[PDB]
């Protein structure tokens, strides 16, 4: 099935390539686009797997994956619509070129000097330009790995579609489910799965090494108030849990505690983050980054002359930190669709600030931009919320739930200061210069976040700096 020769060749099959594809074609009408993609799906969206997919009462959604927004409206996981791709036996010579995805295929070998990847099944693809866009792995816990094939088995790493249908099937089937991180990913899911156990009468539990959720980039007091949050959707939160080993014991998941607790569950969720995937970069001769982790690029998200890398396996210059890696959906679009545009020449720097969301729920939601690690220096200023502050109320005025389309890319032209908390602005700092922020339910204000950080002017009073997120 797979065409000898393309122009445009994209490894994997994600939110990076999606962008870049469409970048591709927008600037070049006719350009024929291939993308490789290991995973059965068409490229599609991570955001909902965590969130809306779970806030629903019809069980034809894990079918179709058609989800319903917090505005009740509703919206498909994937980029677009299975027919407007082309087939890729068709894309050497149809009309006009197009985009086709293989799927269930892996690119397993990368020969630079030739222009030329192998794949799994034995096919030789050669291309003019390329596209890194291979994302990354969930990283497992090292008591899991040691813990041999059962424990294995009835541990989930939640990434993909068949993540979501597989654990929301256990859900359904089980009676109780752990989940091992505090991160906002593992906190998402304790909200949804929290729901759905009060529906149920089953139990959800959340533990992690930290004092409370976030704990690792919120400041105590955030940090503390979303645990608190979590609580009072019905799970079982416990803080400061250092895991020493896993075990089956009749029947039942044995977590065994540092601090002497033992957890029995009947089945694992570990959300602790992610490994970039470069395994390409060893036949590739490529270099990786042994700090950040990812393909190491230039201003220009150039590996070589005609390799490009984008999303979450670049490890890119950021202009005010330096060598970075992220996790965004932002970052995955704009230097998806940055690799696009360079790919059709257009030789233009990475220099946009990527912004990351998280929804809880419909009622509660977090932004974050620049360097955001609670060891730092912070001013957290915090306000009563408004009827307005809440995702759901977001999205009612944007018509969208994904933020970094709602709060626009851009940075704001101009910042004059203006002459039981529920909302608030959090600032990193170094210097009295702000390196970060994180806005909680403030929604709408990010271009304002962005031009105080780009601008790196040092700050008197943040307490009036406050005034222009509207606190
Ligand atoms: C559940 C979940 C919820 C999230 N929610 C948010 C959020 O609310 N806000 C936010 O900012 N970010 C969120 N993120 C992060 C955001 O989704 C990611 O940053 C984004 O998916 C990165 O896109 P990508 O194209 O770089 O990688 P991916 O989407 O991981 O795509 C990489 C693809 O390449 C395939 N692949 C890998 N190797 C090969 C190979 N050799 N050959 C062929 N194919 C290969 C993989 O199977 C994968 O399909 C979330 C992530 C997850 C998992």
């Amino acid at each position: 099935k797979a065409p000898s020769h393309v122009p445009f060749l994209l490894i994997g099959g994600g939110t990076a390539a999606f962008a870049a594809a469409r970048s591709i074609r927008a600037r070049d009408p006719g350009a024929r686009v291939l993308i490789v993609s290991e995973d059965p799906e068409l490229p599609y969206m991570r955001p909902p797997l965590s969130k809306e997919l779970w806030f629903s009462d019809d069980p034809n959604v894990t079918k179709t994956l058609r989800f319903k927004q917090w505005n009740g409206k509703e919206r498909s996981i994937y980029f677009q619509p299975p027919s407007f791709y082309v087939s890729a036996q068709d894309l050497p010579h149809i009309e006009n070129g197009g985009v086709a995805v293989l799927t269930g295929k892996k690119v397993v070998q990368l020969d630079v000097r030739d222009n030329m990847v192998k794949l799994n099944d034995g096919s030789q693809i050669t291309y003019e330009k390329c596209l890194i866009a291979t994302g990354g792995t969930p990283r497992s816990l090292s008591a899991i790995d040691r813990a041999g094939a059962e424990v294995k088995s009835r541990t989930t790493l939640f990434r993909k579609i068949g993540d979501f249908r597989s654990l929301e099937k256990i859900s359904r089937e089980v009676k109780s489910i752990t989940i091992i991180g505090g991160g906002f990913l593992g906190s998402e899911l304790a909200c949804a799965l929290g729901r759905k156990a009060r529906a149920l009468g089953t139990e959800v539990i959340q533990l992690f090494p930290e004092k409370g959720n976030m704990g690792k980039i919120l400041p105590e007091y955030l940090s503390n108030w979303t645990m608190e949050k979590v609580r009072r959707e019905g799970v079982k939160v416990m803080p400061n849990a250092i895991v020493q080993s896993v075990g089956v014991s009749s029947g039942k998941l044995l977590i065994k505690l540092k601090d002497g607790r033992k957890v029995e569950t009947d089945h694992i969720v570990a959300a602790v983050g992610l490994e970039p995937n470069v395994e390409l970069a060893k036949t590739g001769g490529l270099e990786i980054d042994s700090d950040f982790g990812g393909f190491r690029v230039n201003a220009e998200l150039q590996a070589r002359s005609n390799i490009w890398v984008a999303g979450d396996a670049a490890c890119f210059y950021d202009i005010k930190l330096g060598r970075r890696r992220v996790e965004h959906h932002d970052h995955a679009v704009v230097s998806g669709r940055l690799a696009g545009e360079n790919m059709t020449g257009a030789a233009k720097p990475y220099w946009h600030q990527s912004m990351f969301w998280s929804d809880l729920g419909p009622d509660v939601g977090y932004e974050a931009i620049g360097l955001v690690d609670s060891s730092l220096p912070t001013v957290g200023v915090f306000a009563k919320a408004t009827a307005q502050d809440n995702p759901k109320s977001a999205t009612e005025q944007s018509g969208t739930g994904i933020r970094s389309e709602s709060e626009t890319e851009s940075e704001a032209s101009e910042i004059t200061i203006p002459p039981d908390y529920g909302k608030g602005v959090i600032f990193y700092l170094r210097d009295k210069v702000v390196v970060g922020i994180v806005l909680w339910n403030i929604f709408n204000r990010m271009p304002i976040a962005r031009k105080i950080i780009k601008d790196g002017e040092q700050h008197e009073d943040l307490n009036e700096v406050a005034k222009l997120f509207n606190i």
